[PDB]
């Protein structure tokens, strides 16, 4: 509500700075570099869906920050959708338990939260100013991680991948031509991308001093101890960066 407004706005400004530190660009600039696209106060309708609407309030906060004219509809679901279109929304933003989408009504473009999150976090990791090599470790090759790994291959990085499910590791190896990472033969990285719903997924063996860990993952892949010891540059934010990615991907 009131101090939460300050709280979300703080967390976004922090993340923006962490992104500036690592890449030289802010989140706005990353999206501009990623999609060749820019905010022009487009009207975005945030429609709550049945699946107390605090998530939509966060999205309102987040979209305001990036220079969009956003609103939350009074009605939820289909009534909400209708209210949004009728009130001049150019982009619809909405989520249920399994899908979070942004739909641009002007141009027909639609984004899914998961690939957009994976692409932007991978992009941020790839742009690490003080990285020594083009080698990158991706841990987690699910709905967020696989598209992030794909983005990294297309930017001609040498991508190593690991997933706890051999099945998903196999898929990525075949589809993307990434190198399977073996914990029995680790290697140090200066660039790490992690898309896992688990903590302590990044072993100490893999870390180098002043590496970037870029992770949308909840909770955090590295312990506070290890990120202190290695002075790990941490890119992690729970909703805003992914949301910006979506919005900018559809403009
Ligand atoms: N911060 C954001 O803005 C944002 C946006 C979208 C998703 N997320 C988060 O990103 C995370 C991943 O989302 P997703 O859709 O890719 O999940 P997913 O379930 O589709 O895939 C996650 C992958 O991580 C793998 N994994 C789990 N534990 C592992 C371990 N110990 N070592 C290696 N791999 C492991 C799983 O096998 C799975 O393939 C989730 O925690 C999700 O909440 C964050
Ligand atoms: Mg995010
Ligand atoms: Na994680």
């Amino acid at each position: 509500t009131p101090d939460d407004l300050i709280n979300i706005n703080m967390q976004l400004q922090k993340a923006d700075s962490a992104v500036q530190e690592v890449t030289g660009l802010d989140i706005k600039g990353i999206c501009k570099a990623l999609y060749g696209t820019f905010s022009s106060s487009e009207k975005v309708g945030i429609v709550p869906v049945t699946s107390i609407g605090n998530f939509s309030a966060s999205l309102h906060a987040i979209t305001q920050y990036f220079g969009f004219d956003s609103f939350v509809t009074d009605m939820p679901d289909v009534s909400g959708y209708y209210e949004a279109v009728q009130n001049g929304a150019e982009i619809i933003l909405m989520a249920d338990d399994r899908t979070f989408l942004a739909h641009n009504l002007k141009n027909g473009k639609m984004a899914n939260n998961q690939p957009c999150t994976g692409i932007i976090y991978a992009e941020i990791a790839s742009r690490y100013l003080k990285a020594d090599s083009k080698d990158v470790l991706v841990v987690g090759l699910g709905k967020v991680g696989f598209p992030g790994a794909e983005h990294l291959v297309q930017k001609d990085f040498r991508v190593y991948g690991y997933d706890a499910d051999e099945t998903l590791l196999e898929r990525a190896t075949s589809n993307l031509g990434i190198i399977p990472f073996d914990p029995a033969n680790p290697k140090k990285f200066s660039i790490i991308f992690e898309a896992t719903p688990c903590a302590n997924t990044i072993p100490e063996a893999v870390l180098s001093e002043n590496c970037v860990l870029s992770t949308p993952g909840i909770p955090c892949a590295i312990s506070e101890e290890l990120r202190d010891k290695y002075e790990v540059q941490l890119i992690a934010e729970p909703l805003g960066i992914g949301t910006a990615s979506m919005l900018y991907s559809v403009l």
